[PDB]
C-alpha cells in the first residue's frame, strides 16, 4: 500500500527582510514513513516517484499570486512547479484558489518547499482551500 | 489494480436552491464495485483512501462561485476541499482522503441558479483508490 | 512499480491557416515504456488506465484562453478533458496557470493532444509552468 500524506496549514510565517511567505504544515492523513512534515518544509524519506500537488487559497488584491513547489537536494534548490493566477482589485472580492500539481523522482534527503514571493501575503489557513500532498508512486 | 470511476454530468436541480447548485452524476469508467453514483450523490462501499479530484465549468459572472466537495459519514458532514474563483471558467481541485463505508460524497455549488456546463469535458469527478 | 511520464515544452507548432496552436513535448521523467512523446503528441503503446494532468502557462493577455487535452484512436478524436478561463478585462492582470486532470482509459495506437484553440497563442515553454504528465494506475 502507496506511502502517502495530506496537510494543512497550522500558521503562515514570513521572515523580516524576504519577500517570501511559506505555510507551518501538520499532517491530516499519513500511510507509511517516506514522507514527514517538519514545520514549513516537508523532508523526504524513501526515494522515489512521487504526486505531488498544493492548493493555496489567496486574499491578496495584488496583480498576480501564487505558489512555488521545489526540492531542495544535492547542493541545489530545483522548482517542480508553479501555479499563477490573477487577482481581482476589488478586496471583497479576493477568494481565489491556486491548484497545481506534477509527478516528480524525489530521493531520500531532500526537502521539500511551497513559498509564496510576497512577504505576509494574505492565505487561508482554512484546510479545505489551502493544503499540500503526496502519494508515493 | 486500483479501483476508479470518473463521472460526468447528466442534469443540474431544483428552483429553490438551499443557496446550492447540485448535478446528476453518470459513470462512464469504473473498475471495482467499491464506489457508486446515486444521483446527485457518490457513496462509498469500501474504506479506504482516495485521490478524489472535481472540476466545475461555470458560464455565471458573479462574486465568488467555485465547489465545495464534502463527505458525510455515521453522523458527522466534513468538507474535504474546495475550489474558489472570482464567461467561460473552469475551477479545479482534488486531494487524498480517508473514506469511509457508508460514506455520502456530494459536490454542491454554494449559489442559487448557478449555471454549470453539463460538457463531460468542463465539468466532472473522479475517484482512485490508493 | 506504475508506469509515468512528466513531460515539459520543447517548442510549439502552429499553421498559418489552422486556428490551433501545439505543443511538442520532451519527457523528463519516465518509467517504463508504455507511452512515447512524438512530434507534438504522445503515442500509447500500453492499454491501461491512466491519470492524465495538464497545466498551462499563457503568456497571451486579452485572449479567453485555456487547452484541450484530447486522443484520436479507433476511428475518431475524443475529447477528454479542458481547462478554461476568461482572461480579459486587465493587461496587468492576465498572467494565469491553467490546470487540469482526470482518469482515462487510453488504447495502444492512441494519440494524446494538448491544443489551444487560437492561432499563435504566446505560452511560457517554462517546465514549471506549462507541462504534461502519466500516470498507469
Amino acid at each position: 500500500k502507496h506511502s502517502v500524506l495530506h496537510l494543512v496549514p497550522v500558521n503562515i510565517t514570513s521572515k523580516a527582510d524576504s519577500d517570501v511567505t511559506e505555510v507551518m504544515w501538520q499532517p491530516v492523513l499519513r500511510r507509511g514513513r517516506g514522507l514527514e512534515a517538519q514545520g514549513d518544509i516537508v523532508r523526504v524519506w524513501d526515494t522515489g516517484i512521487y504526486l505531488l500537488y498544493s492548493q493555496v487559497l489567496f486574499h491578496d488584491v495584488t496583480f498576480t499570486m501564487g505558489q512555488v513547489v521545489s526540492r531542495e537536494g544535492q547542493g541545489r534548490r530545483e522548482t517542480l512547479f508553479r501555479c499563477i493566477r490573477s487577482m481581482p482589485s476589488d478586496p471583497d472580492r479576493a477568494y481565489n484558489s491556486c491548484y497545481s500539481a506534477g509527478v516528480f523522482h524525489l530521493h531520500q534527503g531532500d526537502i521539500i518547499t511551497v513559498k509564496i514571493p510576497r512577504a505576509n501575503a494574505k492565505l487561508s489557513l482554512s484546510p479545505h482551500g489551502t493544503f499540500l500532498g503526496f502519494v508515493k508512486l
